[PDB]
This record gives structure tokens, sequence and C-alpha cells, in this order.
């Protein structure tokens, strides 16, 4: 019984994910982001956008990747990407993780540890999809998030290879995306 | 101006961007802490990482990452369509028909037939990937209601007898799921969490 009852726990405690806070509001400016949606989204992409990754690429390992890549800051907290880390977030894998059966713990803490890496094929598509939402979401919104944490042309132009590496049709979409959005003045040059 | 071999990613961005909308949408589930509702979207993630976690469950049939994207979509109509308590008898079928319609609508329309379908097979529950993704997320709310000592039961009146209706589409996924429903929602009985 001890199994499924640790498999629970971890499901229970990951709940908490729910409770954390980003930067972020949603596109009717109502309230912030939480990592918990935030990752529900990313997941649902990575199935939408599955033509545009690599052959190589598995799809709903990617999907499972992206559904924990943020447990971690259940205790490491949020940190906007434009603003120690490190040790918490690894302190923190291995108390979450720690909950599960030791084979689900040793893999789940790998599976966040390859993301964190952004190496394989999985992470690199999984990596170019996290960058990219938030660009879709910003020009959505002229700029909503950029603007109030006084984001420039030049941090954003510096994650663009992040979504290239994961997809060169994505990455071509998001620069002509971020092109725009300083035309328009959603982004500061 | 979007040249017309761009059509079908446009579209895809457009359902992507779209779908935030489902964050909004407000389920009687508590957080475990009881701190607010769960919305949908939460709701969606939280499930679909159930079906990885517990995928060892699932009839050798199940293709789980499918499970997972059918999780990840299945609550998308209540962007339209709100969402309906389980147990709260008082249009839902034509609310999320024309709601499938519009967003699923979005996508380039190979897509759109599939990820329709693909909510509809879920809704019917009676595939074995629906089966499975239908007692995760019928699990879920069980989980819940014993960690906030019945924050939904009580307040909604809900008994024994309604739970009892639906366990049986736990174990029509997963034996041992239902097993575990069932010990847990007789603990929650013997605590006073749900009306015996
Ligand atoms: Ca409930």
């Amino acid at each position: 019984e001890s199994r499924l009852a640790a498999q629970m726990s971890f499901v229970v405690e990951i709940d908490k994910l729910k409770t954390i806070l980003r930067q972020t509001l949603l596109t009717d400016s109502s309230r912030r982001e939480n990592d918990a949606e935030h990752s529900w989204h990313i997941a649902t992409m990575a199935f939408l956008l599955a033509e545009y990754a690599d052959e190589a690429v598995q799809i709903g390992r990617v999907a499972r990747m992206l559904l924990i890549h943020d447990i971690v800051e259940i205790d490491a907290g949020d940190t906007f990407i434009h603003d120690d880390k490190e040790e918490r977030e690894r302190k923190a894998a291995a108390r979450l993780f720690g909950l599960l059966p030791p084979d689900q713990a040793a893999e789940y803490s790998a599976l966040w540890q390859e993301y964190e890496a952004r190496e394989t094929a999985d992470a690199r598509f999984a990596d170019a999809l996290d960058r990219l939402q938030p660009l879709l979401h910003n020009f959505e919104t002229e700029g909503g998030t950029w603007k109030p944490h006084g984001v420039t042309r030049a941090k954003v132009d510096k994650l663009l290879p992040r979504i290239e590496a994961g997809s060169k049709r994505l990455g071509a979409y998001a620069r002509a995306l971020v092109d725009e959005a300083v035309r328009r003045g959603y982004l500061a040059p």
C-alpha cells in the first residue's frame, strides 16, 4: 500500500503549485498567472504545435516534462526571467520528488534536470514553447508584462535563440513578433 | 497582413492565445488548503500530471500521452459554456456543442476536427483512453474534498449516495484507483466530511 500512498502524497502536495504566482497577468489583466495553469498552457502547446518539433522529439514526454518543470517552485518560489536559485531548486526537487516511490523520484527529478539543462531534443522543444508563450501573451496584451517590468528588445532578443533551438519555424515567428512589438511600442527599444 | 502560407500557424496561435481564458473558469472544488476555488486550467494541469504519475494503474491498451492530451483539452468548451457542478441537476449539451464549434473552429480544419473529436471521446467515456481520463478526473475532486474536510461536499449537501453514483466511473478506468477512492470515501464518512 505504501507505493500508492507515496504517489498520492505527491499528487496532493503538488496542488501547491497553483499557489505560486508569476509576474504575468492574465490576458484579461484580472489577476496574476500561477505556475500550474501556466504549465497546463505550455503542455497543451506541445501537442498543438507538435508538427514544428524535430523528428527525434517525443511529444508526450515533452508534455510530461512541461507539466512537472515548475514543481520545484513550490519551495523555491517564482523568479521573473528578466530579473541561490539553483541551490533552492535542487533542495526543492529532493524534497518534492522525494515524496514519490524511489523509481519515480529518480525519474521525475532527472526529467526536471533535463528541462533545466535545455540540451536534449525534448528539453529544447519544451524550453522553446515555454519561451514562446510569453511573447504571444505580451503581443496580445500590447506589452502587458514587458512594460511594467521595463523589459527592452535587448533582453527579449537574448531569449530568441532558445526558441530557435526548439524550432526554426517557431523561432522565425518569434523574431517577426518581437520586431512588430517594438514597431508598435509594446516593447521598449 | 498574414501571408497565405502563414495561415495554418496563425490559426494555431489564435487558438493558443484564446485558451488563456480557461484560467478564468471556476469550479466548486477547493484547493487543498481551502484558500479558493480551483480553476479549469489548473484542474486540467493536475489531472494530466496524474495521468503520467498513475500510468501503471491503466489498462494495457491506454496511450498515456493521448490521455494527457485529452485531459489538457477536455474543458476548453467551458470557456464559453462555463462549469457545471457534477451534482447540480438543473442546456449544457447545447452550450458545449456551440462552444466546441467556435473554439476548436479557430484551429486549422484538420486539428479542429481532431480536437473536437477528442473532446467528444472524453465525454462519451467509452474508449480505453476516455475511461482512464474520466477516472482520473473523478478521483481528483475526492482527494480535494478529503483534504478540505468536505469543503465542497458539505456546503453543497453531497451525500454518500451521490458520491457512490460517481465511484463506478473511477472503477471503470482502474480497479486499484477505484478501491482507493472507495476507501477514501469510507474514511470521509467516518470523519463527518461527507453525509452518510
Ligand atoms: Ca468537488
